[PDB]
């Protein structure tokens, strides 16, 4: 994998080793931001952003002090948006933080919202370098409130992530056999595939360990909230001196993970086929994603088709292979699916979350139906 | 320079090259309808001929040139039925014996089962003399709706404004070779080349009021380029009966989908898909109404790195120079185009007892232009 497609051999599309302190200039943001919880319940949240200086970004220099500095400002923006999340919301963010903000964002080339990407993929550290990435040796950089369960639906989104950079590896080896006419390769790298996100499912377990339901849907669930079709935000945000009419920007999803879609892609499973509304969203969160990932998936397309070379070889193994593959990701889908009824829907309806499980099963529908031979 | 994988002439562009007008004997009767709309519409013959047609298979269809025509011909016979006259009685349900083989012909091509541009202009022309230049005179198309509509005009001129900057296309190799090898007087040189060719395709767009009439336009020809998606007339979209049970949205044909109105663009850095507003929306989704090939070429040259920071990097007042004239040259081309969407759209249509849609797109798409401006 080119190097310019920002994939590690060890973490895959995270950031590898996330820069934890920012240059001394920006002291006033990081104290915001690593304090949310505590202003946030306090009540001085927007008193704090709005006694801040305008920054200037021109002392970000490198990729990774841009992308610490995008988490800081992301989660400082959802948290003065949404407030204490009980419905007293701000409709305008301040000059002060959105114009570096936005600066900062059309440079890096996503929009000025959190993404996945940020407080996945960026808001992590080891505690000991040396030893491995274990949840124990891990730790999230930011979080919204107290008891929000953000370090565990992060740093599990994270170790899935980590987990599929096995299998992400491996896609060389498969184009490379499809070219050289070589079967046997090809087999053995699909089975690859398939044994790494079987892997990354046993790592989805250990979200109950840290996440509660309560506590996602309640808290952790609004400030990831964005504003695009959102009644509370009708006609979006104001990023005060920076655009003039009020944007819109979908709020975090897992739709932004890149490996949530690029083994789709990789299968000619054409999740954004059609005109349908998953297809859509699946496309439009690929904006979402940094650029050398949104790169890498349409790069992917361009590649000849798996399926097809499977589909015409009438090769039983060959297909098996394939078809484990795409199990694999059958099993992501569903025990998805058990994690959205747990975590939203039940949650939800003891109160005096749908379209995300709809999504899930169409997502899991089109998976499923692209098997050769039945599960 | 630039690869057989991507079908770039370098002569024509992004055209189809030397166009088939004849399909197999098996599809004469595809053809008939097709080569007679003036006389079936006009005379309400066309449904009833299309109706009583038999299912054939694509199978036969078996270079891309005929599969190509092929939907030329599908896509005009099925704006003729779903429009028919063009007055406002309309079909929202095609017929299993054309939207079969349209739907399993286009599935086979990664276009949507509607007429596109590449269909209507890339594919539908024709040299009247094979010795002589390509040129209006020496040219015309394939397949026309109506009587008086213009459509030899209208598409023939995009087709001549596609091949005008197709001078420039063969140039983005030198630009991506000269920023790699470092080549500054390489890059410069080719800068201004490209620069030189938008300039010459706006003198080619001049000749549309030679050929195209403001009312004919409007009240004929840009009936039968609509499409279904977020349409009054079709709310739900068209059934495209056989092939889903459910009626599906598809947009019309549009500017949008040209690769060249979208290349350079990406090219020089100009970040038209960026942010989340309708515009980029727009801009994002043709690229899956484009040829699969030219899609990925525009995904490649995305994954390229950019243009535009290399400029800004070299504290070089003639390469912004350079590239600042290319810039100026596509501002030049919206404008024009803006001016015959007043001239063709917004005229017209004060007179009559998204056109307002088109020019706010095409505003927002000069704007961001400008806005990539280094002066
Ligand atoms: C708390 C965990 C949950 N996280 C989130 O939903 C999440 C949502 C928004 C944000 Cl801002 C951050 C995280 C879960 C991760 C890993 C999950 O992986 C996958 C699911 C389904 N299919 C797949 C196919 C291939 C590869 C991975 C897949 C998606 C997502
Ligand atoms: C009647 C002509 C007009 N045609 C159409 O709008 C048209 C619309 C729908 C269909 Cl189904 C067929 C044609 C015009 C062509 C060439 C026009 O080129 C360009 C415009 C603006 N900017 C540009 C920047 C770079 C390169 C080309 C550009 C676009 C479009």
């Amino acid at each position: 994998i080119s190097k310019e497609y920002h994939i590690d051999e060890e973490v895959g599309f995270a950031l590898p080793n996330p820069q934890e302190n920012l240059p001394d200039f920006y002291n006033d943001w990081m104290f915001i931001a690593k304090h949310l919880p505590d202003l946030i319940e306090s009540g001085q949240l927007r008193e704090r952003v709005e006694k801040l200086n305008m920054l200037s970004i021109d002392h970000l220099t490198d990729h990774k002090s841009q992308r610490l500095a995008r988490l800081v400002l992301g989660c400082i923006t959802m948290a003065y948006v949404w407030g204490k999340g009980h419905g007293d919301v701000r409709k305008v963010l301040p000059r002060n933080i959105a114009v570096p903000y936005c600066q900062l964002s059309k440079k890096l080339e996503l929009p000025p919202i959190l993404v996945y990407a940020d407080c996945v993929l960026a808001n992590w550290k080891k505690k000991d370098p040396n030893k491995p990435l274990t949840y124990e040796n891990m730790d999230v950089l930011f979080s919204f409130r107290d008891g929000d369960c953000s370090k565990g639906f992060f740093l599990v989104s994270l170790l899935v992530e980590i987990a599929a950079a096995s299998a992400i590896k491996v896609i060389p080896t498969v184009f490379k056999a499809m070219q050289m006419q070589e079967r046997d390769t090809l087999l053995k790298a699909l089975l690859e595939i398939a044994s790494c996100l079987e892997k990354a499912l046993q790592v989805f377990h250990q979200i109950h360990d840290h996440v509660n339901p309560k506590a996602f849907f309640s808290v952790l669930r609004i400030y990831l909230s964005g504003w695009k079709g959102n009644p509370q935000l009708s006609d979006g945000l104001v990023y005060e001196g920076f655009w003039e009419d009020p944007k819109e920007f979908a709020g975090g999803s897992a739709g932004q993970s890149s490996v949530f879609q690029c083994f789709d892609v990789l299968l000619g499973i054409q999740q954004t086929a059609g005109g349908g509304h998953a297809a859509q969203f699946l496309q439009d969160m690929r904006r979402y994603m940094p650029p050398a990932h949104r790169n890498f998936l349409c790069s992917l397309e361009s590649n000849p088709s798996v399926r097809e070379f499977v589909l015409s070889k009438g090769d039983a193994g060959l297909r098996e292979a394939y078809d484990a593959c795409v199990k694999a990701l059958v099993s992501l889908r569903s025990y998805h699916l058990q994690i959205v009824t747990k975590y939203i829907l039940i949650p939800a309806s003891q109160q005096p979350g749908t379209d995300l499980m709809n999504f899930l099963k169409t997502v899991r529908s089109t998976t499923e139906k692209s098997l050769l031979k039945e599960g």
